[PDB]
Parts: structure tokens; C-alpha cells; sequence
């Protein structure tokens, strides 16, 4: 009666990439709230950048398309925003429609456009650091050890071997006169927000062709990393997640219109979910980065999906979860937004021709 849902992005031909990419990005809050309260005087923070005006211009598109989204415009179509995406970046104007694009370059441009507009703000928030331990393979005293290796996003490699993601992302973190070195990160800094790519797209050499993985990779809803980190590190998560695990578990423990009933208990369910928020809070480490993850625990909060045979056909959509009720989540099919329950998400793990999991993104435990 009175729950409106949330709004799609109308689908232009092959435009499902930046649409469920959108969602994805509108579904992090602080986000989503840089881009709602960009003053376009304010300029950029990488006024290095010699296109700077253009990502400006991305900025200001994204948050004229997010007001149309949190003020529920029917349909949004985001056609100005498209001209100026590929304006900046020419590659998103290949045509063929215009052509089908990979999610994860777009997503990767618009961290760029991002990280110029608005800085460190933004990019601390997605950041990985990484201690980098490099040794020779023949030779097990040729040991260096390295500090600055960073990325906004861990890859989860697939081959036939791969299951569940953890196998993926452990993989994912090692690689290999001249010798063969062994190059193992594990992480000293976790973000509070944790993008996820799984790595299903590849250029098949027996065909010279794009292809998909389509193997079954099973993903949770609460992932710890606590293997992945450092010693030092994880000692210091672990302590943090066993403080929130205890609160955690005390929170599972415990004449007006309808229009106005339903609109108190919204505001009472807004304030119930603040004051667990700031019970946790009083448990997070005191030297916290700002846009640092409290533990090494992260719960999921939105999937985007692909079907098809390579990355320029078939459809991607977006699963996001519902900022209040956590056993709730919407499909964004384009414009057609529909409600599904967590078996639904559970089966975008893959296997065969199946819409399937390709970015996940996942918010630190306690958040």
C-alpha cells in the first residue's frame, strides 16, 4: 500500500552493463551521498587530470540519474549520462545497437572518474593494501618484502578446479641473472566496502574469440578474509570481529492515518537500526582509518549478474539487498524491478547457461 518500490534504468539496447552498474553503485551508501551532494564549484580533488571537465560532467549525470532514483520518475533513462561516458571514454561508442560492454570496465572507469572528482574521500573507502612477500623459488633466503602494492578490488580467479570464491581469491593473491619468483600478497589494510570480481570472462585461443566460464562458484553472504590478512593484521580483526560477533548476537536476542502508522514505524525501525549501529561502533579499533573495515568480516549487499556467451552479448542485471530488511533483495532487470528471497541469490553461484554472478560487493560486518 504504501512501500513504493525501487526504480529501474530503461534499457537503450545493450545498455543492461551500466544499468545494473548503477544500482550497484547507488546501493553504497557513502557513495551514493557524495554523488546526491556534488556542488559542481567545489571542482575536482586530481585537477592533474587533463580531461577533468568531462568527469565532472560524469559526476554531475550520476547524480542527476541517483535523484531519479531515490525519488521514485518511474523509469530513468540515462541517455545524457551514455553521451558523456563515451565522450570521456570511446570505447562504451563501439557499435556493431551500440555493442554489449564488460561491467567490470565500466566500473573500473567510473572508479577513475570517481577517484578524480572527489579523492581520497572516495578511494579509502575501496582500498586494499597488500604486504607483498617475493622469494626465490630456487633459493628460500632471496627474500624481499614489499608495503605499497594497493588495488580497489580483489579478483576471484576461476579455472575447474574452483568451487567456492575463497579458492579463487586465495589464488587470486599469488603469481609467478633471471629466476622464477613467487610473488604472495596478503592483505594490511582491508576497505570497508570489498568489491569482488569474479573472473569469467576470457579471450578463448582455440577460437580467437571472447568467451565465459561458466563453472558454479559458490559466494557467501558473510565473508571473513581472515586468512587472507597479514599476522599482524588478522590479530587485530579477529579481536575486533569477536566484539562485534557478542553484539551481534544481543541484538538477535532483542488518532493517526495507516499513512502515518506506516510511516512511524519506518522512523522507529530507522532508529532501532542506528542505536545497534553505534553499539557496534563502540567496539571498533581506536587508530580505525577512515574507510577502513573495524573487522575482517563483510556482509553482501549487492551481485551484479551476467547471461550470455562473452562479455559483448547476452544481459547483465543487478541483486541488491534492502538497506533494513537484510532477508530481502531486488532484481533490477533493467526498468522491471521485482522482489526475491536469499535462494534466489544463492543460485547466481553459476554452472551452465544460468544468469550468474560476475561482481559482488560486499560491506565490513558492524557497518
Amino acid at each position: 500500500q504504501f512501500a513504493q518500490l525501487p526504480v529501474g534504468f530503461k534499457n537503450m539496447g545493450n545498455t543492461c552493463y551500466l544499468n545494473a552498474t548503477l544500482q550497484a553503485l547507488y546501493r553504497v551508501n557513502d557513495l551514493r551521498d557524495m554523488i546526491l551532494n556534488y556542488n559542481p564549484s567545489q571542482g575536482v580533488s586530481n585537477s592533474g587530470a587533463q580531461d577533468e571537465e568531462i568527469h565532472k560532467q560524469i559526476v554531475i549525470e550520476m547524480k542527476r540519474c541517483f535523484e531519479n532514483l531515490q525519488n521514485k520518475f518511474k523509469s530513468v533513462l540515462p541517455v545524457v549520462l551514455l553521451n558523456t561516458l563515451r565522450k570521456c571514454y570511446p570505447q562504451f561508442a563501439e557499435r556493431d545497437f551500440y555493442k554489449q560492454q564488460d561491467a567490470e570496465e565500466l566500473f573500473t572507469q567510473l572508479f577513475h572518474s570517481m577517484s578524480i572528482v572527489f579523492g581520497d574521500k572516495f578511494s579509502e573507502d575501496f582500498r586494499i593494501q597488500f604486504k607483498t612477500t617475493i622469494k626465490d623459488t630456487a633459493n628460500d633466503n632471496d627474500i624481499t618484502v614489499k608495503e605499497n602494492e594497493s588495488d580497489s578490488k580483489l579478483q576471484c580467479h576461476i579455472s575447474g578446479t574452483t568451487n567456492f570464491m575463497r579458492n579463487g581469491l586465495l589464488e587470486g593473491l599469488n603469481e609467478k641473472a633471471n629466476s622464477i619468483y613467487s610473488v604472495e600478497k596478503k592483505i594490511s589494510r582491508l576497505p570497508k566496502f570489498l568489491t569482488v570480481q569474479y573472473v569469467r570472462f576470457f579471450w578463448k585461443r582455440s577460437t580467437n574469440k571472447k568467451s565465459k566460464i561458466l563453472r558454479k562458484v559458490v559466494f557467501p553472504f558473510q565473508l571473513d578474509v581472515a586468512d587472507m590478512l597479514t599476522p599482524e593484521y588478522a590479530a587485530e580483526k579477529v579481536k575486533v570481529r569477536d566484539e562485534l560477533r557478542k553484539v551481534e548476537k544481543e541484538k538477535n536476542e532483542k488518532v493517526m492515518t495507516p499513512r502515518e502508522q506506516y510511516e512511524t514505524q519506518v522512523a522507529l525501525n530507522e532508529s532501532e537500526k542506528d542505536q545497534w549501529l553505534e553499539e557496534y561502533k563502540k567496539h571498533f579499533p581506536p587508530n580505525l582509518e577512515k574507510g577502513e573495515n573495524p573487522s575482517c568480516v563483510y556482509n553482501l549487499i549487492g551481485v551484479i549478474t551476467h547471461q550470455g556467451a562473452n562479455s559483448e552479448s547476452g544481459h547483465y542485471q543487478a541483486f541488491i539487498r534492502d538497506e533494513l530488511d537484510e532477508n530481502k533483495w531486488y532484481k533490477f532487470n533493467d526498468d522491471k524491478v521485482s522482489v526475491v528471497e536469499k535462494e534466489k541469490i544463492e543460485s547466481l553461484a553459476g554452472g551452465g547457461e544460468s544468469d550468474s554472478a560476475l561482481i559482488l560487493m560486499y560491506k565490513g560486518f558492524g557497518l
